[PDB]
């Protein structure tokens, strides 16, 4: 919201430069009429003209700054979307290492781009960069706590890392967010079975079968 | 067309600030020559200078505003296309929940983006969000009444919702718009048969077969 | 190149508004020193101030115009690329009617976008809009006479339209541009055979086989 | 960093135009009070007004220039990403010749776009433009010396060109950068065997098998 604050400061600055020159000019109009002495009258006109000159230059400097501020903001916002989109295209051609870089660039431009973080996570898992993938998913999840897909995907990475207990918890969270996700239920089952949690595993397996009879 | 109206107001404002200063300055040129009294002459010069100072500041404020107005309009238009495109890419990777969000964002930026509405509809159906899908298709159709594809897709959602009568009507409209759409004819047939409208179902089935002998 | 011409006119205008005010101001500096009469001196100062006031307003109006001109040019260029890209994405999801509209939009924004014309052609053929497809390909070809792919694709549309003679010519042109295109050779063969041009058909068939022994 | 240098020159110019007018105006305020002679006082006011007029015009010209500089920079950066993205989409539809052109355009806009160079390389290989592909890969590699994928892809082009020795070296570099790349190891093996380097070929083949038992 800094732009709102800065905009108000810019407007106030322009106003104040003029108001000062206005008030003095109004004073001078009176003073010139009152005291008919060229050497005082002209001195006041020179001062008025000087204040105006400064005012206008400062204003031009403010226009320059605002033009740049606006333009940079747009450049950034456009680029961040372009990098996410680029990563998606690179991923479609299986240019996974390059896709990861594109997502990384979107993140640097906008660190709370949960999508870029999620997608980075996916690419890193596909590239077998499992530890880095888990961290990327963790970030996407903190940004969006109710992203059931991110939770499920985290689950898969954690299982691959041998983190069966944490994997089971991540799958369980995806399920609470969306109980019909038969895949999540089956994968939860697999983790629980592997983990020795046979009764829970059996229930998870059953839910995948029962929830959608055409799975 | 508000921008056209605002542009005209901005131009008129700049013109009027100057015209007032012009007319007065022309008056002052005469008055100075006519009445050779420094205390009156300078008073008029001070006033002229003040009007100019205000004029120029106001103009600078208008330049600032117009710069921002133009820039924001562009940012919005660019972003709305980017969100539709993003949704399409996310859909290609089967990131359907995320694709739906991207289409939603395009809609908020432009509520009459029939494409975003149609596509949202498609994603929602694929995600089994059938009631929401029907509403999204309805919006796309109101925006584009002769979108035969949107009508056919609405038909599919309505049938899935058990709305066989409404589904048959939606398929029929797609067909009137494009009579060669064998798929629409076959799907119409399926609805009509399910609906007990056996004679109409038979005709619809026949048209799908007859319209294109290599279907 | 109109922008170059307009830019020069804008610069010249700004220069001339100032140069006139400069020359007169220099004249006035001399005249004030020479003729010590307040009623003449001030009259000249008022005139100088008025010319400056006009100059600056006109300049501000020019800044406004140039800002808008630049911004609009960019908006158009960005949008035209976005529409081609959109059409390609819609085509990947088989949203062919929508893909055609996106290409059409790119064309309206830039009528010499051979790519958009070519792609439109392709979509129209896929949509069975063969007559329209032939015209779109014709436009892409006039824009790029050495686009062997566009010539081959035109060939396919023309054959589908029953225009076997014109199809054979379009295939032949694609071949002259790229003689190794075994597909073009085979398709030329098919047209020539269908057309009764059996000796030429035989040669075309042989070239497809001989050019690349692993075709 | 030229923009930083130019920005500083623009700011300094605006400052200096004003500072000169300030210093002189301050001098004039004193001189008017000191020497009560209209013909000298007004001469100084005219001069002050002239300096201001010039200053403001020059500033407006600088605003115009900066607006254009900023806008052009953005246009270029946006377009270069769009061309890479366009090439990727064209490649997905197998519009390879067109994809190559899009990558070429991105390169002209930004000659150190390693991604565009790499991708161009890939398209050229797919299009059987092997000599050109090798050069494009060489450029991508010089820009990014630790792009293991670019090294492997260069390897494939070089082998296709009959350059078995250079191909083996390119594959070896990809392997040093990423030792788990079983594909690179197998392809290295194939080159080494073809090249008569049977003992090295055997080791390379073994590594592909041993590195990932599920390859």
């Amino acid at each position: 919201s800094k732009d709102t604050e800065d905009s108000r400061k810019i407007w106030r600055t322009i106003m104040l430069l003029l108001v000062f020159a206005i008030l003095l000019s109004a004073i001078i109009w009176y003073q010139i009429t009152t005291n008919p002495d060229t050497s005082q009258i002209a001195t006041l006109l020179s001062m008025q003209l000087l204040l105006i000159a400064l005012m206008l230059v400062v204003i031009a400097l403010l226009l320059s700054r605002q033009t740049e501020q606006v333009a940079e903001s747009i450049r950034r916002d456009v680029s961040a979307l372009a990098y996410v989109m680029l990563g998606l295209l690179l991923s479609l051609l299986n240019r996974l290492s390059l896709a990861a870089e594109a997502y990384k660039k979107a993140i640097e431009l906008d660190p709370n781009d949960a999508l870029a973080w999620l997608l980075l996570g996916s690419v890193l898992e596909k590239l077998k960069r499992l530890d880095e993938a888990a961290e990327a998913y963790k970030k996407a999840i903190e940004l969006k706590p109710n992203d059931a897909s991110a939770w499920k995907e985290l689950g898969k990475v954690l299982e691959k890392l041998g983190r069966l207990d944490e994997a089971a918890e991540a799958y369980k969270k995806a399920i609470e967010l969306d109980p019909e996700d038969a895949e999540a239920w089956k994968e939860l089952g697999k983790v629980l079975e592997k983990l020795g949690r046979l009764d829970e595993a059996a229930e998870a397996y059953k839910k995948a079968i029962e929830l959608d009879p055409n799975d």
